């Protein structure tokens, strides 16, 4: 795909996308320290998708070294927009510079672009440099402000619509990456449309819906299919679910749960007491105080949709595996909020659990999901644009792993999770009630949640020896180490101390821009408000990329698995949970479950979103070469190799499991969170 173009030997790479070619003319210019060069005229000839385009340029008078590049495209009819990777001089003594581009280039202004190794502020001296710098960064903090899209909210990117961004920041496709289109896609190609509006209509059994769902069920959807009923299978999502992050070791019992060791006789195996079983460190926890006062979804009248705020305890039997001794489905104990326990009838225990599953989902989907995921993102990203220019090295290194994420925040915004949105369909707290969540899971975040290793020690879920088959632990772990070695090793490249780090200003507009606008200034967040040493700095970058890549393909990628088996993770509820104990039936909860027409929504989101692109880019993977220099590109090969050798560690564990755990497999965690 090379063309040579003959009258510096400058070369030009257009994108690969399906419309990074241009037929625009397009002019460059040499800013050199000894002087300017001229508009040189390109090709006529368009330049074409995915390709490499090579130019004579004869300057008039030596321009002494390169320093920066000027590209303009003026529209020869019609301006289409322009894919740029990079640019290559050859120069007549002898020198390779390389100045990575990868932006869209819309004729609207002139691009200038620095050469690719990465500077920081303290390097450069020079009006030139000093000057592009400083115009960068006018013109990103014009270009990336920030809003609140409801109150209480993280601050958001200021827009409307998908158009209304930056086109950098846009996704490669027009409607590419559409919730809408996406989620209708896979209700054809899933095979359900016929209940796509088919609400108010009940499944009159499981059979029906299971002989829909064994066409398109998958493994684990086909194991959640025979075993969703079992008290293990129940707890095991608890540690490797779609949503393992709730669980916490109880260390004394809550007061507002009265359970007795006398309730709990049958399923304890080690002639202790409750009491003295919590004092072992046996029993656990999964409390949902979060979901009390969410408002129910509303929008439909003709069904009535309900939430609960249930206090689940569970216990690590002999054989150390974690499951369910006691469900009590409401906050406030009292004779109309009954303890469920195993030994119940059937039912009684089986909507227990129904309706323990159904807040997880909410949960996952609001808190777990969406806001402590996507919306940090969100932030690290917003921050990024506006405060570290393209020659930072910070920017080159996060710059691939927030790719996407404001773009698909916004499509969320304007498609998903707005007012009478997609979301509505069939989840219950739609209408506000997700809203009011991110609220008050806001004053719950913290810098401490999102370090890997401390939030696995908060709850007490750090013993691998006590607690042994909590697999997603176990890959976070190593993943986490993974990277914070890496992003150790880029700023030990690019900081000589703690002194470099602490005095780096645009660093600290970066930090700062998280700590105000991102989480709002709130004290109790812990958010640094600088950073001063070079391990602080690669916690904070550590929390973000894994946050962006690997926690997030954590929390997405199990929805289909788990959630796919609607009784096993339900949107939405429509009866009130039940307020005694033998008075319920089989017929009573597929009364309660979802209808037909939520079942298809539900279906076909988690579908949607449990998708991996056809080229896509996992972890490590960074064919935009922002780093041009060798020490970087080394330790981008390490993270490399260390990341493959976890890939071979986690097969070789899956291979000895019931079920496999490869969600946490580097071969298998993008790079940014684009869902
Ligand atoms: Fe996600």
């Amino acid at each position: 795909s090379s063309h040579h173009h003959h009258h510096y030997t400058v070369t030009v790479a257009t994108g690969s996308q399906e419309h990074a070619g241009t037929d625009d003319y397009i002019y460059l210019s040499l800013v050199g320290s000894a002087g300017c060069s001229e508009k040189h005229l390109l090709d006529k000839g368009s330049f074409e998708r995915g390709a490499v385009d090579s130019y004579d340029v004869t300057v008039d008078e030596e321009l002494g070294e390169i320093q920066l590049v000027r590209i303009e495209k003026r529209k020869y009819g019609s301006n289409d927009d322009w894919y740029l990777k990079y640019i290559t001089l050859k120069t007549p003594h002898g020198d390779y510079i390389e100045f990575p581009c990868y932006r869209w280039i819309t004729g609207d202004v002139e691009v200038v672009l620095r050469d690719g190794r990465a500077k920081l502020a303290r390097d450069d001296q020079i009006h030139i440099l000093k000057q592009h710098r400083r115009k960068e960064l006018e013109t990103r903090q014009k270009q990336y402000r920030w809003m609140e899209w409801n109150p209480g909210f993280p601050l958001s990117i200021d827009a409307k619509c998908h158009k209304d961004l930056p086109r950098d920041i846009q996704f490669d496709s027009e409607k590419g990456v559409d919730f809408v289109l996406n989620y209708s896609k896979a209700m054809e190609n899933l095979f359900i449309n016929r209940f796509m509006h088919m609400f108010q209509s009940s499944w009159n059994d499981f059979a029906d819906f299971e002989k829909i769902f064994v066409k398109i069920s998958n493994t684990i959807s086909e194991r959640v299919m025979n075993h969703w009923q079992e008290d293990l299978m129940f707890g095991y999502q608890f540690l490797n679910g779609a949503n393992p992050v709730l669980i916490r070791r109880c260390t004394e019992l809550p007061e507002k749960l009265p359970v007795t060791t006398e309730m709990v006789e049958c399923s304890l195996e080690r002639q202790l007491s409750l009491e003295q079983e919590v004092q072992q460190g046996n029993i656990f926890i999964v409390d949902f105080e979060l979901l009390d006062g969410i408002d129910a979804n509303k929008t439909d009248p003709c069904t009535l949709q309900f939430l609960a705020a249930p206090i689940c305890l569970l216990y690590k039997n002999l054989a150390n595996k974690i499951v369910p001794i006691a469900i009590q489905l409401n906050q406030i104990p009292g004779d109309e909020n009954p303890i469920f326990l195993p030994s119940d009838a059937k039912y009684d225990w089986l909507l227990a659990k129904i309706w323990v599953r159904s807040s997880d989902f909410h949960v996952h989907q609001t808190i777990t999901h969406l806001l402590r995921t996507h919306l940090v993102s969100e932030v690290f990203g917003i921050a990024m644009y506006r405060q570290l220019p393209a020659v930072h090295p910070i920017f080159k290194l996060l710059v691939a792993h927030v790719r996407f994420t404001i773009a698909i925040n916004t499509k969320a915004r304007e498609q998903l999770i707005c007012e009478c949105g997609l979301f509505d369909k069939a989840n219950a707290t739609g209408g506000g009630g997700h809203v009011q969540m991110v609220q008050r899971a806001m004053k719950d975040l913290t810098y401490a949640s999102l370090c890997f290793p401390e939030a696995i020690k908060a709850r007490g879920m750090e013993s691998k020896e006590d607690i042994p088959y909590y697999f997603y632990r176990d890959d976070g772990l190593l993943v986490w180490e993974a990277i914070r070695t890496f992003t150790a090793e880029v700023v030990d490249i690019y900081y000589e101390g703690d002194q470099v780090v602490e005095e780096d200003p645009e660093l600290q507009d970066f930090v700062n821009d998280v700590y105000v606008y991102g989480m709002r200034g709130r004290k109790s967040s812990g958010f640094p408000k600088s950073v001063k040493s070079r391990e602080q700095l690669s916690e904070y970058l550590t929390v973000v990329i894994f946050t962006a890549s690997a926690q997030h393909a954590a929390v997405n990628f199990g929805q289909y698995d788990w959630a796919s088996w609607i009784p096993n993770a339900p949107p939405t509820m429509r009866a009130p949970p039940p307020t005694a104990k033998g008075v319920v039936t089989i017929e009573q909860i597929v009364d309660t479950l979802p209808d037909r027409g939520r079942s298809c929504w539900h279906l076909g989101a988690v579908w949607a979103l449990s998708q991996f692109q056809e080229n896509e880019l996992f972890l490590g993977m960074y064919p935009e070469e922002h780093f041009i220099e060798k020490p970087v590109k080394e330790a981008m090969a390490r993270f490399r190799k260390n990341l493959e050798a976890i890939v071979s560690v986690i097969a070789e564990r899956n291979e000895n499991l019931q079920l496999p755990y490869y969600y946490l497999s580097p071969d298998r965690i993008p790079n940014s969170v684009a869902i």
